[PDB]
């Protein structure tokens, strides 16, 4: 069992230090991010001891094909307002590895991303306000995974 | 269960904002900021539908007792992961939040990104739950481990 978290095309210097602190946080083994519009650099001043996932872990890839290959299932995410819960995860991936695919903060994901993907998880949440931020989203995940 | 969040001196806006944005995200009931360091202005940028929370509901204190009053339990947060002593006798998991904070008003309390929650403060809660994560690293941002404990508020 191996879990890679995949992160498209993240706008956010924020989101993107603070979803590579939480890889640290959790142990996550492999961290991808599709062709980032975020600036780099300026993330690492909100990675914390992240900084080390950004500099050796994280990989850059130009399109979402890249990010994806060489797993055994792929699982997109999505808020109910645009398929699995939490609760879900530990029965669907048990000695798999397994990507976690999660959009961009204006958008989302595209068609493809979401075809490519075998199961698309949502994060119960208010229904007037189910849209959470992105690499709140993403802690959220990680944590069910740590649990398990 | 009614819920109060309490932030004590919260030093980000971006983490103020997010945290605003959680309240609304998983129907807090209450939510009390305590001697905010954050510029509230810029916070509200960061808190999307939020914003409403930090302009209307937020209530600002200037000392941690006034933000814990008339509750029924007060349980604090810390990253320490093995805890040794008497605080032990405190210590909790999530997993034991269903069972505690059923009937009851209950305040979350959550500490400065610099330096936590002070021995005092601890003191004056009931309980300190640690949000499991990796013993060398377990120390959350802010936000994100007040949104991970909101999500287990709400599953239940
Ligand atoms: N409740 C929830 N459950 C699951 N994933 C969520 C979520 N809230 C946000 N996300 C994640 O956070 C990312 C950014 S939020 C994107 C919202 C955007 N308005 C849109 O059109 O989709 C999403 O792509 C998803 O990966
Ligand atoms: N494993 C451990 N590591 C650090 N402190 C611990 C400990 N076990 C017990 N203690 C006690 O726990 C107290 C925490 S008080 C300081 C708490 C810190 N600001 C935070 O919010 O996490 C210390 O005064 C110390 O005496
Ligand atoms: N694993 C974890 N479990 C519980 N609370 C956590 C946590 N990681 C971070 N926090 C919360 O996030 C706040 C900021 S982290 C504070 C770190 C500080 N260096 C210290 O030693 O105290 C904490 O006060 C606590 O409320």
């Amino acid at each position: 069992m191996t879990i890679r978290l995949v992160i498209v095309e993240p706008e956010g210097a924020y989101n993107l230090g603070f979803i590579a602190r939480l890889v640290k946080n959790f142990l996550i083994d492999e961290f991808y991010v599709v062709n980032p519009k975020a600036d780099i650099n300026e993330a690492i001043k909100f990675s914390a001891k992240g900084s080390e996932v950004i500099e050796k872990m994280m990989k850059i890839t130009n399109n979402f094909d890249d990010a994806i290959r060489d797993v055994d299932l792929k699982i997109a995410t999505s808020s109910i307002a645009d398929s699995i819960r939490p609760i879900d995860l530990e029965r669907l991936i048990k000695d798999k590895k397994v990507a976690f695919i999660f959009g961009r903060e204006s958008v989302g994901l595209t068609r493809e991303e979401i075809a490519k993907s075998d199961f698309l998880l949502f994060i119960p949440a208010n229904p007037e306000y189910p849209v959470l931020n992105l690499s709140h989203a993403v802690g959220i995940v990680l944590y069910e995974l740590w649990r398990n």
